[PDB]
């Protein structure tokens, strides 16, 4: 790979934190990311779910992403993944909603998937299409896309034209043979962390609840999707089985490992070229489906 992976690598080696603790730095981390001038950011009452619109000069205003943030379903914000979703308005050229959907431990499972779902719902109920609108997230975010598809396709909802996964997490146990395997080579997701998560977002209900866990959702009917994923991931094994499950349930999946590269290393696109071409993917893989 790239030799600016080992810039990201070192700043991730440099570290039992509270949640307050791991959001306070989540949102410091995201400081670092300066948002180009031509972004334009308005923040909106997205059917009971506070969200942000982000758009850039291309971005065309019919096409829609519903961006659904990573941190293990406890922490992250609308301005942790803002840098993310202004890459992909660009590369897509689209809008992207950002939702702050309820986080863990305060709003447990599955409060996160009942956020998601109603600011679909407002999308459609204020005039977005389906055939020009995708969800998309990454880790937590990429299980909540999946979790949200099979919500709204079992309350008869029409779903969007594609769908976005970026290192998702769909197995609440860490039980992948990569989480294992791969644990060595993995700087940021470890299997205690992980656990500690699920923990939170799971308050005691079964780890293989279909909506918080979607390896055991029925995947029937979903839209084509991308998973993007790193080789050097704990959370390889997760992209391995979504994709073997959605191939299986008759779903048009691209899996897409991309060789040595870690956790959401999409989030490093201003420093780290495979980010930004993995980010361009995604916009090449949405406008085909918007096509
Ligand atoms: O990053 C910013 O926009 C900013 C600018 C001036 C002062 C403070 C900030 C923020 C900020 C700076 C340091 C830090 O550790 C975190 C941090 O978090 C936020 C969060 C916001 O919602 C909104 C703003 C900030
Ligand atoms: O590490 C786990 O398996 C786990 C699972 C659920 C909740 C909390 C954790 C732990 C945990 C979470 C992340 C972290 O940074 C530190 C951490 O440490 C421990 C230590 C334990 O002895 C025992 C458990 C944990």
């Amino acid at each position: 790979a790239s030799e600016a992976l080992t810039m990201i690598v070192n700043l991730l080696r440099s570290q039992e934190p509270t949640v307050e603790q791991m959001r306070a730095g989540l949102e410091a981390m995201a400081q670092m990311s300066p948002l180009p001038a031509d972004v334009e950011l308005t923040t909106v009452d997205a059917g009971g779910v506070p969200g942000a619109w982000v758009r850039v000069p291309e971005s065309d205003p019919d096409r829609v992403v519903l961006y659904l943030h990573g941190g293990g379903y406890v922490i992250g914000s609308i301005r942790t993944h803002r840098d993310l979703a202004q890459r992909i308005a660009r590369a897509a050229r689209c809008r992207v909603l950002l939702i702050d959907y309820r986080l863990a431990p305060e709003h447990p499972h599955p409060a996160a998937v009942e956020d998601s779902t109603r600011a679909y719902r407002w999308l459609l109920e204020t005039g977005s299409d389906p055939k020009r609108m995708a969800i998309a997230g990454d880790s937590a975010g990429g299980g909540l896309t999946v979790a949200t598809l099979v919500a709204l396709r079992d309350a008869g909802v029409p779903l969007p034209a594609a769908a976005v996964c970026l290192s998702p997490w769909v197995d609440l146990e860490g039980i992948g043979e990569s989480m294992t395997t791969k644990a060595a080579v993995d700087p940021m997701v470890q299997r205690e962390p992980l656990l500690r998560m699920a923990s939170m977002y799971l308050a005691g209900q079964d780890p293989r609840t279909p909506l918080a866990a979607p390896l055991y959702a029925d995947l029937r009917g979903l839209p084509p999707l991308l998973i993007q994923v790193g080789t050097a991931e704990t959370l390889l094994d997760d992209s391995v089985r979504l994709a073997e499950r959605a191939r299986a349930a008759g779903v048009q999946v691209t899996l897409e490992p991309w060789e040595d590269m870690i956790h959401v290393w999409q989030a490093f696109a201003a420093m780290l070229p495979e980010g930004q071409q993995a980010i361009e993917r995604i916009g090449e893989f949405l406008r085909q489906h918007w096509q």
